[PDB]
């Protein structure tokens, strides 16, 4: 009996894709796989649960497939916890996506261009939340509580933001088995495509904190392939232009930051810049071409908007399926149902390994362990480890990360979660305002109390503000 | 045969505490005891040198002293190289202070209030250079190079700023016998006097790094005293006045960094808050008082000014004593040539503890060494050590530094360290560049590349500018 528990299943970006890999995984597709799809929108709830059935069933799957509106159903005995759950207040709000908007909205009001929570090596949009993430961490914190009475053998994968100050805080404050989740590594597979390289033929290496990662071993036929990255930058990135918002692992930043750290930055980490490349959009426009990237007062609201009609039209597509029970979903929307092809995530790969002893290679957030040894052992890290029935292994980390990787960007990375973790835990204001204290965008005293008021005092954020009285 | 060698023996605010502690101290007030006075500057060493001979009679001492412009002849077969040097470009300066004075208009003219020097945790006007304060490292290098060749088993006392980048890039770098020396652990005493406890009935430590220094340890009659502290804040805060530009110990912003770290800071600490306290002139005097404290642009040329002042009527009244050879300098200027009492400063202890086995407890800048185990063994560290024949012996430091002192305030202060000492090993202007990017007073990066542009411009900054061409 195998009890793998979707914690959020109404996520647009996750439900469907999950129960497609197991599904379509050999060793997991079987009547012995419990799947508990759980969400406290009953809408969303209903919907994934009807495609979800339909989904298994054109896809010949023979698991077996629960819902369930109880956090401690989905919990109790699970073998795998996966949180893609994204907290929001149902009395104003549908999704969690709609307070980081208007929080947003508010600090740009007062002066902190994209929000209080947009800073430098931080400007992920939704990453955090009021900076200490308080509906997310509690959220985490209570499945990570429950778990160890419910589910003591368990694995809490958590997808849900801030993935590094909540994968910490868990393990920190509880001692749950709790692994942070983000596929942003895969940015590897642009630059080799770009530099002309075989992917089988390159011997590589990324490591750092989430969103913080760094290539720190390239190399192709036995000698270093930063050569060729040098070359491009010479031949080809002056030609060099986004396909979408979300384009941007050969961007002028990304390069500027290789130049600068002796490694490239991958993924998200080219997002996770200092201020340079973000102080407004203009300044957006020259590093990261035409769009200015994603987090930015253009392209983020059109993007929480694509999100919002597709879960809409999700719901839609849930009850054409139970008026039209003969269509297929698999034929008329092969975008949203995959069929063959596994997804790519890490998630159900993670679960065979431990479950099915089908060793991988991850790269997942776990304690430092010493892997890199100027760190602490408990600090969360997002390492490349290989999993298999009977453990999480780190690879050891060679070439060592660079001394201005350091001390320039992991240690004031670090230390910002630290300060995150210590706003949560201490319930004490005045640390979100020495928070804001070392924002470069404060111009006083005044205004971090006032921005922080305003913030408190929207009505959604009433549990919020109570927690800090 | 004892060689005790004053490297910038010059020095208005040293050079003669220093003679007159030697010869005011029982063990070391030799005819086997040298004293070399060292310096660049022609008529301050000449005046330095008739002053010290003159004074050194009165107090009927029978040291030798020696004057020399030759650095290796004073570095040769030292026992002790106390560093008090502060450079300068005699082709258009007189003294060290004028270029950091200059640097600093520049830094204001482009908006970086009171210079790109100032920067969080780091207010203590002249600490550091441009950053990376190459003169002041270039000298202290230097010194330590020839040392491991003609003064192997000299004690390097450094003493110039910035005490904590020089004494980390000298042990690290070279491996020379440095000792960093600072006195402000003598706010503690204020205290004390404040809150009308007698200082031999306290039982108090203090830990961290040169300006960054914590009341770890606050005790009184068996129980925590920090109660006595928190009533004075309540009761006597109030009405509390500064006495002079440098009176902060008790100010309103050291009461506002305690309540928010746990402990108090000590000394020039106070001077190293965040920008909360140091926005503007106004802000100033709202957290320390009607002065502003020293570090704004009133009171900072004021004291400058009177350091200047100093420098002449010294050069002035050593011609005074070679024109009447009778006059008494212990009674005609008590306040510049004290006699019986010792200064306070730990230079002379120290030697005498290492020389003559003076056992005795002082606050001194060495590799942590485990001591606050949350830091890297290597990291300088200003704290309790017992000094003897035969060693420097590290106290254990209870209670630990608070956790917000370590995340919010040690560690950033520490990290700037690395990026100061990165930016002068590297001769990248583009680390110069990435410490104003963190810079809360950083508006756009062409603004940064134009400061530091005019700066390297000065004409006194030749040498800087070769440096990092
Ligand atoms: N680690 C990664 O790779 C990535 C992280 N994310 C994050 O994953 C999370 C979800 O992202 P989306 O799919 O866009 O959000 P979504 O709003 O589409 O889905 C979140 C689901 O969680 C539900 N939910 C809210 N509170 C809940 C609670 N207490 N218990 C159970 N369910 C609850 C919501 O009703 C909703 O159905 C967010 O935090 C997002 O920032 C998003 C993309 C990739
Ligand atoms: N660690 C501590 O307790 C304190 C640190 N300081 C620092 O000590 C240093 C000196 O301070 P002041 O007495 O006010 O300066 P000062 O200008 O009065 O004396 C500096 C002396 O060093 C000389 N000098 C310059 N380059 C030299 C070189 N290569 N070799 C030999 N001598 C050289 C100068 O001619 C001058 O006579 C500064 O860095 C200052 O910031 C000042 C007060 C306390
Ligand atoms: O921008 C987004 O919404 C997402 O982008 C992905 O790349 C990040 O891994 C995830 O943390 C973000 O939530
Ligand atoms: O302000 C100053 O000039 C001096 O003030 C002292 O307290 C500091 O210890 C010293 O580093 C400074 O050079």
């Amino acid at each position: 009996h195998m009890k793998i528990s979707i914690i959020g299943a109404g996520s647009v970006r996750f439900a469907l894709q999950l129960v497609g890999d197991i599904a379509q995984t050999e060793e997991l597709s079987r009547e012995d796989t419990h799947i508990y799809m759980m969400d406290v929108h009953e809408r969303r709830l209903n919907a994934s649960y009807i495609l979800a059935r339909k989904y298994v069933e054109e896809l010949n799957s023979p698991v077996k497939i629960v819902k369930t509106s109880s956090l401690d159903e989905a919990i109790d005995g699970a073998d795998f916890i996966i949180n893609t759950a994204y907290p929001y207040d149902p009395r104003y709000h549908d999704s969690g996506s709609q307070r980081w908007d208007e929080v947003t909205k508010v600090g740009e009001k007062h002066g902190y261009y994209r929000g209080i929570d947009s800073q430098e090596l931080n400007m992920v949009s939704t990453y955090t939340y009021v900076l200490s993430s308080y509906p997310d961490m509690k959220l985490a914190l209570e499945i990570a509580e429950k778990m160890k009475k419910m589910a003591p053998k368990a694995y809490l994968m958590q997808t849900a933001n801030p993935v590094f100050e909540i994968t910490q805080a868990v393990r920190r404050w509880t001692g749950a088995n709790i692994v942070g989740f983000c596929h942003g590594v895969a940015g590897v597979y642009e630059v080799f495509e770009k530099l002309d390289l075989d992917p089988e033929e390159v011997d590589w290496q990324v490591a750092g904190v989430n969103h913080g990662i760094w290539l720190n071993r390239f190399r192709y036929r036995g000698e270093d392939a930063y050569p060729l990255l040098d070359e491009w930058i010479e031949k080809k990135l002056p030609e060099w232009e986004p396909k979408n918002p979300w384009d941007t692992q050969m961007s002028p930043a990304a390069m500027d930051m290789y130049k600068f750290y002796g490694m490239l930055p991958i993924g998200d980490t080219v997002r996770n810049g200092s201020w340079k490349y973000h102080y407004n959009l203009e300044t957006k426009k020259k590093w990261f071409g035409k769009f200015g990237g994603i987090d930015n007062e253009v392209e983020r609201p059109k993007f929480h908007e694509q999100l919002r009609r597709a879960r809409e039209r999700l719901i839609k597509l849930a009850e054409e399926v139970q008026q039209n029970p003969g269509m297929k979903l698999t034929e008329e929307h092969p975008e949203i149902f995959p069929k063959g092809k596994l997804s790519g995530e890490q998630h159900i790969p993670f679960i065979n390994a431990i479950a099915n002893n089908k060793r991988v290679r991850l790269f997942l957030n776990v304690e430092n362990q010493g892997t890199l040894k100027d760190f602490p052992d408990d600090v969360v890290m997002e390492l490349p480890v290989w999993v298999d029935c009977c453990g999480i292994h780190r690879e050891k980390v060679e070439p060592d990360l660079t001394h201005r990787i350091k001390i320039f960007y992991l240690w004031p990375r670090i230390l910002r979660m630290e300060w995150n973790l210590e706003a949560y835990i201490s319930r004490d204001r005045k640390v979100l305002e020495e928070i804001l204290i070392r924002d470069p965008r404060t111009k006083s005293y005044e205004q971090i109390v006032q921005v922080l008021d305003e913030i408190f005092n929207l009505p959604f954020n009433e549990e919020l503000r109570r927690y800090y009285k």
